[PDB]
């Protein structure tokens, strides 16, 4: 429900002297947004459903090549006509067969021919449409107010600590005003437009394995299918039945089925999560503008920490070029700010290192209290340090 | 009125149990047990995290 | 004022136990039972013979 610690994460500054910032959100990603003057705070979609789609096609994959029939018809005595052909109980194909005395027909020469075999289906490959009023965006907001290596993932604390905040968007109200407490408040106005990738992709459904493919692909494959009826056309995959046989039996075997066709084709089309009625898009995405002129921020009317303040292990990288950290603080004293910041040299005047956790404080006026905190060092080597003076500890940091 | 048998592909079941040796950063690859034997197949990646 | 190993290259000793697990031609390929445990390294090849 924050960014730290997740791979898709992006930074932002909106723009100069911008109270809002217009952002793209999607799936498995996460957003950090920096503002002049206010908390930094983490904008991300957690769910994409549907709260209603509906079949399009049916490919099979088959069984019921069992009954078998050969109506015979005699050189010169015509066509032959298989009463199963009245009703799509079988699948008939008529050919000829050389013949004549040999086996009890009257003249030599070709004669009529014309079997049937049954279809009905076993594993059917089902796919579906997604329309562009059922679909409902759960978008969920972190601020970077006080938090601890510990409290920091945890969405509970951070909702009681009003530093948090889960609603959901939808095409009827693509906006919502969430309140933050002393923090003011976040308004985003999400736009449910998305592509992301339009509707043009179908819901390829494959015994446990859904899958998003092109409309084309699918439509326009060779297999037996069906859309919303228990009645099935093409169903001619029940070959390799012509052995050019006798009228006695005209063997049907059941054509060997290959997941392979499928499979080989699988990753073209993406994959994705699919419950009987539901698919989480991760496709999809949110054009959103974060107004935030209601963003504000809190204990700044607090003094300066002032006691000791120790380090609780090697920061670490984000990948992100930046790294985070928590510190202890030896302090007694309540609620104060912290004297963070990131020097080039030791005992430099003028910082150079950004706070992404703008404003750090301790939040409890009980000692020893934990501060997590995460920062963009400059490239290169650099200091990071907390207090000033003989007070001031600092620890080393090589960018590249 | 005798062939033998040469090769023999799969399609297959069993990927039910599973594994995840965790290491932490700097402190090296992951070593899971499960790779004495067969009994399993094991395959190494790297996390972000802290 | 507590360093940790990676990795661990070797220059080598016990090359001294051998095994060869014999098959005959159109028999097939060859098992060596020193094969189940990494007690030994084994490599298949095959013989010209009769």
């Amino acid at each position: 429900f924050n960014c730290l610690g997740m791979s898709n994460r992006d930074f932002l500054e909106g723009v100069s002297g911008a109270t809002w910032v217009d952002l793209v959100l999607e799936g498995d990603s996460c957003v950090t947004i920096m503002s002049k003057d206010k908390p930094t705070i983490d904008v991300k979609m957690m769910n994409m459903e549907a709260a209603n789609l509906a079949e399009v096609r049916s490919y099979c994959y088959l069984a019921t090549v069992s009954d078998l029939s050969t109506k015979a018809a005699c050189p010169t005595m015509g066509e032959a006509h298989n009463d199963k052909r009245a009703d799509p109980a079988f699948v008939c194909r008529q050919g000829v067969v050389d013949r004549g005395w040999g086996n009890g027909c009257g003249l030599f020469g070709k004669g009529s021919i014309d079997t049937c075999a049954k279809f009905a289906c076993s594993t059917k490959a089902i796919g579906r449409t997604i329309l562009k009023e059922n679909i409902k965006y759960e978008v969920a907001i972190f601020v970077h107010g006080p938090t601890t290596v510990e409290s920091h993932g945890n969405y509970s604390t951070q909702v009681g600590a009003t530093q948090a905040g889960r609603f959901s968007i939808t095409p009827a109200a693509p906006s919502y005003t969430l309140k933050l407490g002393e923090y003011g408040e976040v308004t985003v106005d999400c736009e449910p437009r998305s592509g992301i990738d339009t509707n043009a992709y179908y819901v390829m459904t494959v015994g446990t394995k859904t899958f998003l493919v092109h409309r084309e692909w699918f439509m326009d494959l060779n297999l037996p299918w069906s859309s919303a009826g228990s009645t099935v056309w093409r169903n001619r995959e029940t070959l390799m039945e012509f052995e050019e046989p006798h009228a006695t039996k005209q063997s049907v075997i059941a054509l060997g089925s290959q997941e392979g066709a499928l499979h080989q084709a699988l990753a073209g089309a993406i994959p994705v999560e699919f419950s009987s009625n539901t698919v989480k898009l991760t496709s999809g995405h949110l054009k959103c503008r974060v107004k935030m002129e209601k963003l504000q921020l809190k204990g700044t009317t607090y003094g300066v920490c002032s006691k000791a303040f120790k380090f609780l292990g090697t920061p670490a990288d984000t990948g992100h070029g930046t790294v985070v950290l928590e510190l202890q603080y030896t302090g007694t004293d309540g609620p104060c700010k912290v004297p963070i910041s990131s020097v080039a040299s030791l005992n430099d005047l003028t910082p150079v290192g950004r706070l992404v956790t703008v404003n750090p404080f301790v939040s409890v006026a009980t000692a020893n209290a934990k501060v997590l905190i995460e920062l963009e060092p400059p490239f290169g080597d650099s200091y990071i340090v907390v207090g000033r003076g003989e007070q001031q500890i600092n620890h080393h940091w090589h960018k590249s």
